[PDB]
């Protein structure tokens, strides 16, 4: 049977274990990958540290993979209906939700399943066949698990990465019920998700993208993906930012803004610069944090405005965020600051965790 | 025309009887002889002065219904209809200037930031210094939006749905679905909330529960069309919730409507709230201090909206009236006290002290 | 146990009635005791064997109720709840694969095109061969969208509602605002338009007005909350339009359903249609010759949006159920005829004839 | 003492236009002198020179796409923005105004639908004072109820006055599609003016694919250069051909797209059978009465649950969002601007829109 290895979590805040499990059969239907680029996400290193409720242990971490076919046990169709074969490149949605609540069936909002199974973060490695998450030589999907095939001029490294902070990205400017022509976008924070909003703002055709962080190379970043103006947090004031954005808005506000800082507290800046009428995406606040002191009648009644929580992505989303990825590939690259073989899964926990690195993409040795 | 009226002179002195000749009118506009004047709970802030909007002095009162005494040159309603002395009208406070961003790029008329509204910042100083409702007339500017009704109408109704049921629509009209198979909850059962009762049923909501204080209040709101009326001071937030879940199998609900003006409700409206909900914010309608709001909890895991709603435009007013129309025997019972316009200092007295529901004005 | 139905072996062949017994049923799958299966007129073109999708033999039957005997497993409604022997469900007709495009990525699972419909393109020839509603027994799979009813809900109605009722409402969804201040105008008034009636009162609408050639069909109209109807063989097509014009000032109606399954319904009802409005066009159920269509007139000056409706999925299904719970003792005059399952043969004569508006099929 | 104009005077139809001069003095309260620096010709012109379009009066001053420099404002004037005109500013103005009073200004917020919709070298004549009332002319006089945007020195006069009316409407019929373009095939049929900014907005708006379906190569390469993924000539191919190429493109489904821009009603019997299973097609080209066409109900409505959704002009949301686009795009669109000719030579300008020897042409004063 097949050799496979992965970087296991047998405890929190224990360093992941290589461990090498032989692959005989597949569950029917089942599609066993080989990983050829694995994320490395910023969630991870919460989930290692024991902070996500959802974790088992013990368990292969990584929920951004691309990878190779090996083999359908049985057929598989991929979403518009290709059958798979050995050699296919493929990217596929990480949650699977049940097909039959009420969000599933009724209101049609599938990423509010209660029964959504996700690969590297709720399932476990325990029981057979094991290769349920990405920081592996191979996964095994199971035959619900929704399914691209790419080909070898899609960037897979870009694609892994996409899957979940664009996906996120994406959600959260789906919501907006306009076109985003002759619009004004802010963006809070310069991390994947905020950057893949500017990319994703661009695409779809904003007027102004403006971001504000506190990290100037992850600002001058920004700028080189498209962002028309950037604002340092560490280098100006409130008042500043908010003439620098009434200047460009005619004294409205921004029409969209996307909290993409992972920090409750950045909707007291962005609550004061958004338009009356105006729409707030928030997607980055992504752990329990204290209140923060909501202004109800300035910041939505007298302002008419949209504040809408953004919670992960679907299938739709997934989709069409590789659809915009696969326009911008160069520039999304610029992202990706380390690449690293797997058996370094540790190392690249703490790039992440410091902030050394921006991205970090695990590949199979 | 020799007009009355009540006038504002000073915050927190009454309201005082005033004669005015009307000879004249400007070019374009409507004299209307007022038959009903609503008097709304926002009349008793402008006339407290806690109201910045507010000039002195003015003739109060945003909610009315008329007859037409007379158009300087020709004026038509929001269906075509051409205005003559004699006709019964209803007509929109609001008057937006027609040229920003607002009301010509996005749409959102509600938000012009150059909205003149009969009653609140129109005063009575300059000729023809009838610009609101607490009068025997009114001159209404030709840019005005006016609907035609008829005598089959209930005008007393009709001015009281334009201020709380036209913010009440708006509302409920910004909900991106039908109400087909909804759970809807209102928090409060004022002018508003009770509207909203009558709009949600009317919008074919499955279920309209109310939660507010008041037993008189929640009888009525059961009498106008609520399935379940839940007693915040005689229940827990935990018994609530409970209801709330085992209506919606666990979920929690599909529409809140925010009408408490009390911004702490959102403490509650957000637990009761399902995933994926959407909670419209009308009640709030001052600077309170702010409530510790659970940004991951209540927003980003819940992938909810929160809507807030400012006043509401023609649109509103239009799919107000009609909807209103389908249920005045009903809306008739917020009424609870009709008054002379030479009362009106009782009439907000009543209004300040809950003593009333709604009062409405009537001239001689 | 012994179940009995009533199988179509051949087109043009009458119903036959055979026994089978049934041992075991597969795993996940859900034995449900018919007690109402509604008769469709689309049944009728199925029997003729004018509708391609139809496997031979086939028990026909695709608008159930019933209770459930046995889950082999366990089986969750759409609410969650478990489903035990005893509990009286509704279903949705159709499962859909949720795997391809319009499933998964536009969301628009009606459009699946793998969706699987008892009774009719799931034939009876392999065990568990009780695949339709014309039985007294059916297995449904465990993927079934299922719904779980009271004794307080009319069974007889829900079944009917499952087909027409569905698709009335799938056009109703599909309009982009509050239903608040339209004028709506349905054409036809068999149970498509009937539910169309019912569905738009309960959105909303001001006035809904039914034109057909049927003066009992359109005296159940009016019963059921239109507001006006207009019968083909009474009135001319000038006269309908003048009626259309005086409701809606001129303009014409915001929202039309096509519900007489003729094309040429579009002829009319284009030139009714106010500028901007909306026409959904879900009667028409097989190919017919094209219609002379004004491109220029009724589409571009109009700005009109022409919205074809195809079936109905279980977003469709739980809005319906929940419509109709409201308006049980107002749909069941639409049940004019109740026959034993053995006379399925006379319920399609019946069906295709007109003398029956629906007939509910019980087994015993 | 006042202000010398001229312009190109439509004094009969079929009849050359003919020169002639204005002295202006007064003009209404609040409104805008301009001096015209571009005017769009536009091919519904050459219908209104030859007395086809039934809104006509004679005489008038033709032009409805301008652009120019503000020479005064009766009063005051600010553009959407809310920033105040003063002489010597630059500015584009939407055609047409309408009542901001009836149903469809007020109630359902269609503008567009106004029936009392007013429109430069349209709907009014040019024999009252101030005269002024087109783009065909070295001035215009505007209403003070007029939608105004100030722009700068940096935009392109020219492309913004033909964006005017073909991109806005191209626009309103993109805006009208109820989803993102991510991820989305748009097939757009016809590559005159509003077909090739068709190709620009669906591009800006983020749409995966983008194919022109159009007759004549020269305008299928101009949509490849601005944008277009692939073109196919219907008049080299049949329409089974079409089908399976866009088929093949969409894994078998049709277009999720469809822009009608090609002035023939016979258009919706291709796209109908390109359109996938819930499609969208935006209906915007034709522009007269035509015989009616064969429409398959079932087919091409019903069982494909398909949305056909017609086009009329553009409002002031359309004319906003038109020009932000526009103005990140002006070396594509320029490439549209066959024909730059002198005011004067108006005669010939519609000539060359008539024979279709220009694809569009810009007439400029002096
Ligand atoms: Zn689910
Ligand atoms: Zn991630
Ligand atoms: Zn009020
Ligand atoms: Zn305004
Ligand atoms: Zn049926
Ligand atoms: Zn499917
Ligand atoms: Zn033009
Ligand atoms: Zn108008």
């Amino acid at each position: 049977g097949l050799k496979a290895h992965a970087m296991v979590l047998e405890k929190f805040n224990q360093p992941l274990v290589y461990k090498e499990f032989e692959i005989s059969d597949i569950p029917r239907g089942s599609i066993l990958v080989e990983i050829l680029s694995a994320g490395v996400c910023g969630s991870d290193v919460h989930m290692f540290r024991g902070e996500d409720p959802r974790v088992p242990l013990p368990i292969i971490l990584g929920h951004e993979g691309a990878g190779r076919v090996v083999e359908v046990n049985g057929e598989k169709r991929d979403l518009n209906g290709e059958l798979l074969k050995p050699g296919d490149l493929i990217v596929w949605n990480r949650g699977i939700t049940c097909g039959e609540c009420y969000w599933c069936k009724v209101s049609k909002e599938p990423y509010l399943c209660p029964n959504r199974k996700v690969y590297g973060i709720n399932r476990g490695c325990s029981e057979y066949p094991h290769l349920r998450g990405c920081y592996s030589s191979h996964i095994v999907l199971d035959p619900e698990t929704d399914v691209l095939k790419v080909s070898e001029k899609d960037d897979l490294d870009v694609l892994a990465m996409a899957m979940c902070s664009g996906a996120t990205a994406y959600h959260a400017f789906d919501e907006y019920p306009e076109s985003f022509a002759g619009k004004t976008v802010v963006i809070q924070g310069a991390g994947p998700l905020g950057l893949f909003g500017v990319v994703i703002a661009r695409s779809l055709g904003a007027e102004n993208v403006i971001v504000i962080a506190g990290s100037p190379n992850r600002l001058k970043l920004a700028e080189e993906i498209g962002a028309d103006l950037t604002l340092n947090r560490r280098e100006t004031s409130v008042e500043e930012r908010r003439k620098a954005i009434m200047d460009i808005t005619h004294g409205r506000g921004a029409d969209f803004i996307l909290e993409a800082t992972g920090d409750s507290r950045a909707l007291l800046e962005g609550s004061e610069l958004l338009r009356r009428g105006g729409f707030y995406s928030v997607a980055g606040v992504a752990v329990p944090q204290d209140p923060v002191p909501f202004k109800v009648y300035e910041w939505l009644v007298l302002k008419n405005a949209t504040f809408k929580g953004i919670w992960v992505s679907d299938t739709s989303h997934f989709v069409k965020t590789v659809s915009i990825t696969s326009r911008n590939y160069q520039l999304l690259s610029k992202l990706i600051t380390h690449r690293l073989p797997l058996k370094e899964a540790n190392k690249a926990l703490e790039l992440m965790e410091s902030r050394e690195a921006l991205k970090v993409i695990l590949y199979p040795e």
